[PDB]
């Protein structure tokens, strides 16, 4: 059954030309809105939450772990970098690492979160730990982004995203101390005044993860706390039929508005 609120996100769809996907969970009561919630998106660099946590929870055995340096040599350095630049032929610590990943998008950084891990299949198996039996990471930056139509390499579904969101950020995925040091960071995040934070009233709170790539794919994953309501999370995922189409942002924040609406 087609609710009002997926015949909004339809027409919305119908008219951005492009490929939506949507997944609320309302933690009042742990209803979901799924919009092609169970389609296959290219993550992009919505996929580094789930590396970040994957070192989070590594932490909670290692007490320093999150000091420790990691080396940034010149040929590291991929096609976005604006943290680990001004650390090359230097150190970073894995906190820093997971901060400029996540707050800034840092590319380098993220590949220094897969390496940590032993590489795209070591984020796949902290995914698989935490119960999440669809996302898959399969490459490093700046490849993960490619976003080709059909190709399942380094996707998940809105569906799936939504619940692992909801369990690292919300729920016991994670220590007490990791899980608000993520919450921490997303709500930092300096890259989403555009997209879900766009389309929701100002009094809400946000924490967000963005993406983008190839095939004008635009993405976010949100925490949200609206006022005077139990937490949200929300995904919007969006991809487009040409290899060389502009960023939609604006189509991410109608979703949101959308789905703010029909609350
Ligand atoms: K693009
Ligand atoms: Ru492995």
């Amino acid at each position: 059954q087609t609710s009002a609120v997926q015949q909004k996100l339809a027409a919305l769809e119908k008219s951005s030309g492009g490929r939506l996907g949507v997944a609320l969970i309302d933690t009042a009561d742990n209803t979901q809105v799924l919009y092609r919630g169970d389609e296959r998106f290219p993550m992009c660099g919505t996929s580094k939450v789930m590396a970040a946590a994957a070192v989070l929870k590594q932490s909670e055995t290692q007490k320093q772990l999150l000091n420790q340096p990691v080396e940034i040599k010149p040929a590291d350095l991929v096609n976005y970098n604006p943290i680990a630049e001004k650390h090359v032929n230097g150190t970073m610590t894995l906190a820093e690492l997971s901060a400029a990943a996540l707050q800034y998008s840092d590319n380098t950084a993220m590949n220094k979160l897969i390496a940590q891990l032993g590489g795209p299949g070591g984020v796949t198996a902290f995914a698989r730990a935490i119960g999440d039996e669809t996302f898959r990471l399969d490459r490093t930056e700046p490849t993960l982004n490619t976003a080709i139509p059909g190709d399942p390499r380094d996707t998940t579904t809105p569906r799936a995203m939504a619940q692992t969101l909801r369990q690292l950020t919300l729920g016991h995925a994670l220590g007490e101390t990791q899980r608000a040091q993520l919450v921490t960071w997303l709500k930092g995040n300096t890259t989403g005044a555009a997209s879900i934070r766009a389309g929701l009233p100002t009094s809400w709170t946000v924490g967000d993860k963005t993406g983008s790539g190839d095939y004008g794919t635009t993405n976010d994953i949100a925490v949200i706390w609206p006022q005077g309501r139990a937490p949200l999370v929300l995904v919007t995922y969006f991809t487009q039929p040409q290899q060389n189409a502009e960023s939609r942002r604006d189509v991410l924040a109608s979703a949101a508005r959308i789905i703010a609406e029909g609350l």
